[PDB]
């Protein structure tokens, strides 16, 4: 059946897996089918997405009762696991901006919107490699204020939860994180945004206060941003981002 592929470890249950035709490591999802409507969407939408900063998806397979969905595995943990041992420095977070930019441009220019932008749904290779992964909807922290009040929206939405996210790799959390999602949910379309509170460059502060304006025609485009000065003053190879990679696999052995 699927013996085109041999599951390895589990890593809706998700495994490493072989492809045995390539000797290449693939990602294996297997979803029980016995609502299917909203997997069903995820699939059409990935095997419409095509690009080196979008997480690949290799087809789908049918077992029996069981779904196997095979995806570009990657094996660095997500921005949100490699915050987990302590802060980035700022050349690490304009160089994962920077790389989530390239696959909002992408994304963007092919008329899709992501409408999940946070550190959990960005996946690193082992060698560094930033990719966007996993398909009202949203997580209340990230969300843009017209997506809450259910309102017309766009890709600018995305660039809210970019802001966020900045947020969110450089304070380890975002704004609110501390509070009931349900409070979260009346207090982001009332206040005023959120600004990069801290010791943190002018640039820096600068792109999230851009990226954070209420009003979505006033927040840049991802284009726009790829060349902001904190991205361009500090975005480096993102081969160096192997550092972190190592610093998470350490920190984690450890306990
Ligand atoms: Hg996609
Ligand atoms: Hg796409």
């Amino acid at each position: 059946p699927e013996e085109l592929f041999t599951k390895l470890e589990k890593i809706g249950e998700v495994f490493k897996g072989i492809d045995n035709r390539t000797q290449k490591v693939v990602a294996i999802k297997i979803i029980d089918l016995e609502e299917i409507e909203d997997i069903q969407q995820e699939i059409t939408v990935l095997s419409q997405c095509d690009s080196p900063y979008v997480t690949k998806y290799y087809g789908s397979y049918l077992k029996d009762t069981k779904l196997w969905i095979i995806m570009e595995y990657l094996g660095g943990g997500s921005a949100l696991d490699l915050l987990e041992p302590g802060p980035l420095d700022e050349t690490q977070i304009a160089t994962i901006l920077r790389e989530i930019l390239k696959g909002l441009d992408y994304l963007h220019s092919e008329k899709k919107i992501h409408r999940d932008i946070k550190a959990a749904n960005v996946l690193l290779s082992e060698h560094g490699e930033v990719k966007l992964a996993d398909f009202f909807v949203g997580t209340p922290f990230w969300m843009a204020p017209e997506v809450i009040k259910q309102s017309a929206y766009d890709s600018k939405a995305d660039i809210w939860s970019l802001g966020i996210t900045a947020i969110e790799l450089a304070r380890g959390e975002p704004p609110h994180s501390e509070l009931h999602p349900m409070k979260v949910l009346f207090l982001i379309p009332k206040n005023n945004p959120p600004t990069l509170e801290g010791n943190y460059s002018k640039p820096l502060k600068e792109f999230v206060e851009a990226c954070l304006n209420k009003e979505p025609s006033f927040r840049p485009t991802a284009k726009e941003l790829l060349k902001h000065k904190f991205i361009l003053r500090n975005a480096k190879k993102t081969s160096y981002l192997t550092e972190l990679i190592d610093r998470y696999k350490r920190w984690k052995a450890e306990q």
